[PDB]
């Protein structure tokens, strides 16, 4: 199922680009998918075998890269679809990668932490020959973190002739060859994307106030960097239990510094963070903004997008706006390659440079093929993936 | 219906009568590794069509993985998964130092040009080579593949393998290119051996009871041949045309194999050995039968309903998996010869082939005598039993 | 005292009577390579204990390194260094294409849980794998290790080896997992062969002179067996209990091996073959003895003081290293079978085993006849002589 | 013998940190030590076999790194101990390495220079499979230099499938992929460390005059950079033969420029360069300074340290103060990895940045665990090594 | 003149009478790969002289490449290219799973010290090792090289090969270092076998017709030996001195090999077998001859003018390439033994050697009978024919 959606993005993109039919044919599906049976000797002394996958969607432009999921919903079609999405996520930035992804159909909640390690090691032990800092680079996704990555790296090295190719997995702890600027990367990304969009649509940052929906990891750090960049946020929005779907508002902007401080202790234009499918056809018709900046994946439905265009509202698409995270993930890999590590300031400096480069591209394409930013970003990714496949002789 | 369940059920049933640990089934339930690839072909008209391909390593418990590659349009992930499980059985039955593997490409090779076919074959290797090798996983021919495809496989593989000619990474090669003697008539030789030892063990003397062979295909051709080669002879054949359905020649004293085969050139046309097709010997054919012994040469000819009456009617049965395993036995020999690069003669191959068939027979019988059950349920048990030991020793549970 | 000196002295003495170059001793003085590792184990209670482990490659002059792994609490670097030197001898004595190697872990495996024991074993491999391989260095069982540890060794090694099943990287495996037939009774078969050829060469006919075997352990059990298998027979045994010390049965005409072994089940209880322990045959036991020939089956039973009187008393002696080398001979065969992956039968293994023992015997005798000295000092010379040639050819001096 | 001393540093450190008992157990001893017999066909046509070692103490944090010794005193226990010291030396800086070291029990004085090469090549030929720019990286120590490193690299490459992983050995000549800033690195390090210490203890550099004991390689270049950094040295100190234990003093600072010039031609607060165990209990009680900056390894004895604390005298420990050398050694390896080479100015710029980062860390720890700089630096190293071992799953 | 043209012409002529595809010649026209290296030697006086060296892989169509290394001052790229082409023939003639390879160093080893010679040899390997290996390309001795150089080759190669002792990467090793029995007298044994089967096929009984051997070199020594070993005997020899030119002993009844060889120690001095030199049997020597059969043991003794009259005079001729191929046959066996690391006895080597020579003879004859032409033009056709099949299967055209 989930594959059609992403195939669609390609063939729509390819359709407006006018590229060769091979492009779609080659991009239609992953270059390689491995499915393995990972036995775990469970704590009670038992064996349960868990299914795992890694799907390399593309290596046209560079080595493959994307995260690993420990969900019970993951199956081959999930990973196939998700890795295709990755190829977009990457090319959008113009990174020298292609899409990859993996997962294990597990409920990690059911597992002991030695059991969980054994599974993680067992995953690598199943695929290592098709992984490496210049083949395919896994990273965290749902239910995985720097702890799993650290287990992945340990076992990988052992398998790898002891050569510490630590950039074979990103999303590592700084304590173990990860990178600064990680945790607040995406939020920093969004804030940069907001300013340049506004600037390009004739809006001055310090001069128009802003609404951010949701205050998770993204959100928290997008309001932060809006302040860091001379702007400020009047309307937030958030959810509880205990009310649900509520909204803060302390007038000439909510102080991020002091609001964040209250999440500790209390645990309690438009940027949607938080959840998907908020902003549907009949939600879009109700608001008042000249610009929408998607920070969450999803927000606007294909129906919503339609009215925005007619209502005269511009929209920067998730894939671009929230790509700072993977941008920083890429930096981590770079630092691993020559083994020199950057500072938070150095990471931000580059992060701003590169986001702006990617923005410039998506805009240039929209201006040229005369269409939406959402349909431009996907075209930007396909366009450069196309060049590489043709050069390499794949068609 | 999903082909895996049948394969899995054979495991479930075998493990159940063996009394082995529940992990055994859990570990054997599914392949250790399956790779699915997208193989692009630049077609002759200058076009790209991408074909899906698979290799499924079912098990390496006992040794490296081994099994054939299919170029059918019906092949999909479930096919290969199931098939490779069947291979694990096929192998263990003989007690070979392998595990089951299999691969395929969803293609209609008929639709392909022969440079297109090569590019596909090379493209298949180029997709998986890192999980292939004479000591990882060894592909061989299956439906729509032959020694020509293997030869393309080997060429591309060597290129990818740092130029080291590990030619035993693919079996079913031509003699002209590091294949082995005794190949073409291996299975037929196999079944004949098994026919004699079965009879002997069930109190039947070979030269002393006449025999029926259903089918005179490759298998049948060479099974009647070696029955003659081993002192016996075949009275009743059986075969199909177009132009008249199931017929059965019967020249009483037997009919020469030598003269009969000679007439298939030019003309193009006690106990029992079914060759040819499956699902002969249904419930109501197994009532009409008059024999003390059935020797399966084709895969199939067992309606599990048929098996039931045979047991009550007092008729013994040697199961395909064992009886027709000479082919893979010889495929194994090829791999051996590739490893130290010394090549055996047709006579040397047969000598070993007899030795080893007899070893495997003795094993299946010993098990049947011990766990007090059918040869068919014994052979599967024989395979699981030894796969089990290895998994335990290796620490898999 | 440092176990190396004894091993080294054997080199010093051999080189001295051979007249070989001083480099020979200098090069053989010590292992080419010793790795010492810290193996962490996450203990069952959730704890970490780190165990020291070693592998010592003494020599690869003649071929890859080979020797067993010890799980004793007494093992230390000097043990392994010395032991691996002894292996170089053990091997060359037979004229095998190996050099000496050995390893160990300073552990009391008794103190360990069996998942703990596995993690240790796997952890040992994980520490050294880059200097192991079927053509670098091949570990086997020694004290407190068996085919179970080898099977764990092999599993982890394969994982580390890019999934290539080079199973001949460890010998002493179960038949069920690529081990070899003839293993368990190899040494016993060995000594029996040597017993006959020695006698023959010293003018004694096998069926024609009765024999004494000290000890009926594994070794002794299978040495009396094959003495019977080879036309001879044993009158006097000898054994130990708890519950009465050194006793010796003597059923004159000989006593069946067949019936005797059968009584060890249920009951749990001319010339000479010492099995069992070392330092039997002291100076004052070698005065009381009445035999024309001694065949060492145990390592040890030579007080160098004892050897002295035997020579003057006119008593010949085949040294352990040669007489009991059938075990490693069969360990070698296993490795061979692993290389081309074809497995030999117990009969095929014995046939070769006899052939090769006789080849090695002939060599040791030829040397003794030439350099005009004892079999014990001849065997060590035999080993050094061929190791020497290789070092010279290879350009090591 | 020499091992207890270093084990002690760990268990004292671990004791005040409060880390898990596994930490000490795992750090107690090297992860791997190889002992080899290196035959040399001597010039007269003879064979002498020399013993050699490489001890990888730790790779927790990164690949192993440390030097090779050609002394007759080197034995397994030396190398074990020394590689443990390396793990400290490294982590002190927070470098992505762990400790390694090697040696050959030889008197290189007894050897011809073709003999010496044959030994050096023979050393690599003995261990190469456990060396590499991402396993274990050897460097010079006593009796070894860039000439030995160059022999190591030549043979290594040959063994390595011809792949020029030249960062497998550091301390190479600039002429062969070494790095600028090498020779005067440690001296540059010390000078930086002096200024920041003073600054943190309320002393202005140009404003208080300084004593440096010894004028070797260190010393020479520490007075140099003191001048380079606005300070200046009044009292030196040095040794001859021919007097021994003497001291210069040309008043408002000795001109480094002109003094150095006189070593050519003539061959003839507190920074001890030169030798060990100067500053014992009864030497410490005799001087007058608010700060001691160890440039030599050793100076202050456990007895001396005691009175300094009570007498109110602060002390920056060798391991930190003199670590610029290895800092630059690390840079060399970085440059080897992507094959771009830095300038002396670029090396110094980074060198100052990173020393200051490491200083900041050691101070932060001392301020937190409320103890001496000497006991803080060792704690700093263990602390980060600890995190990595736990992440990687080693306990 | 360029040595390649002669080699190439043999291909051109063979392909022409076979009727094979034009690609066959195009692909075989030249080596697949030639490496030329500059080997620096630090000379004893402390100096540097750089020697040129080559390895030329002509073909790997059928298997890995194999052929010897030359230390002559005449060796250049064209020599090695041509020579390796000749190797492809030499090999295929026997039907071995190899292709042709060859190497050399333009040196006068006479001018070299023996540590200098070693450094050169090691330096040669160090230059090419990545395109050598027991399954890529296997070097052996040729002019001015022996088992000593091979032993240096092997030592350096192992070092470069991650310490894996793939010793079958070089053949022509000493028995003392993984060489093979039967080596030294292989070719002589070869020619004797071929002598008998030729005679038999041309209606001549061995014990029943006396024989002439030109030359009593290594080849000749062991060809008269095995003629005796096979029931025949030699009347006329022939040999050269200094001190009198071409002479020929004739002790009628034959003259013992045993006693004759014994006199070469101390003294240092029907149908026909030329050993020794080439270009004996010119046009005007082939008119003066009285024999029904010529068996070439030396490479050469065929003025293509000579061949012409032999055919018309009615005299049959077995060509060098086939007759003297026992040497390389045994070189192959060595490689086999290295692969699984089990070593054969001189008797076992001869047994196989006879079997395989007879197989190759049978092939060359079958071809000659089919394409109705000379044995000399048949053997080359035999080699091309099987190389052809492989190239086609592998997809090379």
């Amino acid at each position: 199922n989930p594959l059609v959606a992403a195939q669609e993005k390609v063939r729509i993109a390819c359709e407006k680009l006018g590229c060769d039919p091979a492009v779609y044919e080659l991009l239609k599906e992953p270059q390689r998918v491995i499915e393995i049976s990972i036995p775990v000797k469970m704590d009670d002394g038992t064996v349960k075998v868990f299914k795992g996958w890694r799907s390399a969607h593309s290596s046209a432009v560079g080595p493959s890269k994307g995260g690993v999921r420990f969900h019970p919903n993951v199956n081959m079609d999930e990973v196939k679809a998700l890795s295709l999405w990755m190829t977009f996520k990457g090319g959008a930035l113009g990174l020298p990668y292609g899409g990859g992804k993996g997962g294990i159909c597990v409920d990690p909640a059911e597992l002991s932490e030695r059991e969980l390690e054994q599974l993680s090691r067992g995953w690598v032990r199943g695929l290592y020959k098709y992984l490496g800092d210049r083949i395919d680079i896994p990273a965290p996704d749902v239910n995985t973190n720097g702890q799993i990555m650290s287990w992945f790296v340990d076992e990988y090295v052992k398998l790898n002739g002891e050569r510490m190719d630590i950039g074979t997995f990103t999303g590592k702890p700084v304590a173990f060859g990860g990178s600064e600027g990680r945790n607040e990367a995406t939020g920093f990304g969004v804030a940069v994307v907001v300013r340049e969009s506004a600037k390009r649509f004739g809006i001055k940052m310090e001069d128009a106030k802003i609404a951010v929906q949701g205050f998770g990891n993204v959100g928290t750090f997008t309001v932060k960097n809006i302040e860091r960049q001379g702007g400020k946020v009047c309307a937030i929005a958030e959810w509880d239990r205990n009310e649900g779907n509520y909204a803060l508002y302390n007038e000439n902007g909510i102080d991020f510094k002091e609001l964040l401080a209250y999440k500790e202790a209390n645990k309690t234009i438009i940027v949607p963070a938080a959840l998907e499918n908020v902003i549907t056809g009949e939600r879009a018709k109700t608001i008042n903004a000249k610009l929408v900046c998607e920070a969450a994946n999803g927000p606007t439905t294909p129906e919503g997008d339609k009215v925005l265009t007619e209502r005269g509202i511009n929209l920067t698409p998730d894939i671009l706006t929230n790509s700072g995270g993977v941008l920083v993930s890429y930096y981590e890999w770079v630092q691993n390659q020559y083994g020199y590590y950057w500072t938070e300031a150095e990471v931000e400096e580059k992060q701003e440079a590169d986001m702006m480069k990617a923005i410039k591209g998506v805009f240039a394409v929209a201006d040229e093929y005369n269409v939406t930013l959402r349909e431009a970003v996907y075209m930007y990714a396909i366009k450069s993936i196309d060049v590489a496949m043709k050069l390499r002789g794949w068609y």
